[PDB]
C-alpha cells in the first residue's frame, strides 16, 4: 500500500517556486510565554491587541499577536520591519530548532525524500547555509545560467554568496497555558505563529537570465506548485510595487505552460495586508489549475469575490456544506480550476467538476495518500524516510470522519465530484508549520500522477 502510493508517482516531475527560508523553531512552553507577556504591562499587551497590528514593528506588537493566535487557536503569519533593535530582540530568544521553511523548500524536500523522478526548485536566494538545508537527491535540481546556458544543477551544490532569509515559528499544544492581566489563557489547538521576514532586496520573481528558459523548464516537468506570494510588499524603495511582481508572476505562469500544458497549483497563505492578498486572487489563483488553502483562507477569498455572508459563516461555525458551496463558487468564477482543496484539522477535502477525468474513488486515492503524509509528518516533526510513512498508516482516522464523509459524500451529483479525507490526528503533534505544505503537495502531485497515468 505505502509501495503502491510511491510507485503511483514515481514517474511525475515537478517545478517548485518561489519561497526557501530557513525556519528557526522554538517549542514554547508556559513559562515562555508567561516570560514574554510579563516583560510588558499586561494592559498595554490588551490595548495592543485591541488595535490589531498587521505589522510587526515592536516586540509589543509581535506579543500581540501571538497572545491572539493562542487564544484563538488559529494560525498566522505577520511580516516584521526590517529595523536592527526588533530584529536583535528576536535573536535574544532561544530556537529549539533551525529546518528548511517555505513552501518551495518544504515541498522540493518532501518531493525528493518520496523519490519522484525529478524536482526543479527556484528561489532568488541560495547561500551556502540554505543550499544545505536540502535533501540530498541528485534530481532535486536548480537553474543556472552558465555561459549563456541552461544548468540543471544539485541543488545542494548550487549556492553562492547570497543573503539568508530567517523566518520565526512559535511552536504551541493544545493545553498550554499563562496569565494574562488575571485572566489564565490555555490552548484549545496545536498550531503556530510565523514571524516573516520580507526582506527588502529579495524578490519574488525568477531573475532575467533564468527566465528567458521557464519554457523549457516547463517542458522538463509534469506539474508546477507555486507560492510565496505572501511575502510580496506593497512598495519596495527603488520604486517597485507589488503590480510589478504580480504582472510579472502571472506570465511566469504562461511561460511555464507555453511549450507544454503542465498543471499549475497555487498555495495559499495568511497574507497580512489584504491588497496583496487580492493581488494572489486577481493574478495568480484565475491562472492555475489547482488551489491549495486552509478553511480561513478560502473564506478569505470568498470575501475579496464579495461573497461575505458566506465567508463569515466559514468563520464562524466551519461547516462542511458552507465550505463545498464555496469550492463550487470558484470553480464556477475560474474555468481554469479543475479542483478545489481545503484542508483543516479535521479533513482534506477535494471539489471538482463532474467532467473532470478522474473518478470520485481516485480522488480519494489522493487524499488518503496525502492525509498519510500529514499524520506522519505531525507525529514525527519531519518525514526523513518513505518508511517513516508506516507512523502516519497506524493513526487512525479522527472519530468525525465517517460523519465529515457521509456529509460531503452527498454533494457528489451530475455537476461536481466531492472527496474527503478525515485526517488521522494525533493529539501532541512534534510540530505544525508544514503540514499545509505537505498534504497539499501530496494530494496535488498525486492528481497530477493519476491524470496522466489515464491519459495513456
Ligand atoms: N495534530 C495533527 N495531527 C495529525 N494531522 C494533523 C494535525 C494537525 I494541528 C494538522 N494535521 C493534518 O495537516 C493538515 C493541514 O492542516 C490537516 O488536514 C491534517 O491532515
Ligand atoms: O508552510 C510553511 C511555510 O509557510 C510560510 O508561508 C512561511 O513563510 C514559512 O516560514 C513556512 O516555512
Ligand atoms: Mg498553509
Amino acid at each position: 500500500e505505502i509501495k503502491k502510493f510511491i510507485e503511483t508517482i514515481k514517474g511525475t516531475k515537478l517545478f517548485t517556486a518561489y519561497n526557501t527560508n530557513v525556519d528557526a523553531i522554538k517549542y514554547l512552553k508556559d513559562e515562555d510565554v508567561q516570560k514574554l507577556v510579563d516583560e510588558f504591562n499586561h494592559k498595554d499587551i490588551i490595548e495592543r491587541m485591541e488595535e490589531y497590528p498587521r505589522i510587526i514593528e515592536e516586540p509589543l506588537d509581535f506579543v500581540a499577536r501571538l497572545v491572539h493566535s493562542i487564544k484563538t487557536g488559529k494560525p498566522a503569519e505577520v511580516p516584521i520591519k526590517d529595523d536592527k533593535k526588533l530584529h536583535e530582540w528576536f535573536d535574544r530568544i532561544k530556537y529549539d530548532e533551525e529546518r528548511m521553511g517555505g513552501q518551495a523548500g518544504i515541498v522540493s524536500n518532501l518531493m525528493a525524500t518520496l523519490q519522484i523522478d525529478k524536482i526543479i526548485v527556484y528561489t532568488p536566494f541560495l547561500s551556502k547555509k540554505q543550499a544545505e538545508m536540502f535533501v540530498d537527491y541528485d534530481n532535486l535540481l536548480y537553474p543556472l545560467v552558465e555561459n549563456g546556458n541552461l544548468v540543471l544543477k544539485k541543488v545542494r551544490e548550487a549556492y553562492r554568496d547570497d543573503p539568508i532569509k530567517i523566518n520565526r515559528i512559535f511552536e504551541f499544544k493544545k493545553g498550554l497555558k499563562f496569565k494574562l492581566n488575571g485572566e489564565e489563557i490555555t490552548a484549545k489547538q496545536s498550531t503556530r505563529f510565523i514571524v516573516a521576514s520580507r526582506p527588502e532586496a529579495l524578490r519574488i520573481e525568477i531573475k532575467d537570465d533564468v527566465r528567458k528558459f521557464l519554457p523549457k523548464i516547463g517542458e522538463a516537468v509534469d506539474c508546477a506548485f507555486l507560492s510565496g506570494y505572501q511575502a510580496i510588499k506593497e512598495e519596495y524603495r527603488d520604486g517597485k510595487t507589488a503590480k510589478y511582481y504580480f504582472e510579472r508572476a502571472e506570465e511566469d505562469i504562461k511561460l511555464l505552460k507555453k511549450n507544454k500544458n503542465i498543471k499549475t497549483h497555487l498555495e495559499f497563505a495568511s497574507i497580512s495586508n489584504i491588497e496583496i492578498r487580492k493581488m494572489v486572487v486577481d493574478y495568480i489563483l484565475s491562472n492555475v489549475e489547482s488551489v491549495g488553502m486552509d478553511e480561513t483562507e478560502i473564506a478569505n477569498v470568498l470575501h475579496i469575490l464579495g461573497y461575505d455572508e458566506l465567508s463569515n459563516n466559514i468563520l464562524k461555525d466551519s461547516f462542511i456544506e458552507d465550505v463545498i458551496e464555496g469550492a463550487k463558487i470558484l470553480l464556477d468564477k475560474f474555468k481554469n480550476l479543475e479542483v478545489v482543496q481545503v484542508h483543516t484539522i479535521y479533513y482534506i477535502l477535494f471539489v471538482c467538476r463532474a467532467d473532470n477525468p478522474l473518478s470520485k474513488e481516485e480522488l480519494e486515492e489522493c487524499l488518503e495518500f496525502s492525509t498519510i503524509l500529514a499524520s506522519t509528518k505531525a507525529k514525527l516533526g519531519n518525514i526523513r524516510a518513505i518508511d517513516d510513512l508506516h507512523e502516519g498508516l497506524k493513526i487512525p482516522h479522527n472519530k468525525y470522519g465517517d460523519l465529515l464523509k457521509e456529509i460531503a459524500e452527498k454533494f457528489n451529483d451530475n455537476n461536481y465530484k466531492i472527496a474527503l479525507s478525515p485526517s488521522r490526528y494525533v493529539e501532541k503533534p512534534k510540530s505544525t508549520v508544514g503540514l499545509g505544505d505537505t498534504i497539499s503537495s501530496g494530494a496535488f502531485v498525486y492528481y497530477v500522477s493519476l491524470l496522466n497515468k489515464k491519459r495513456m
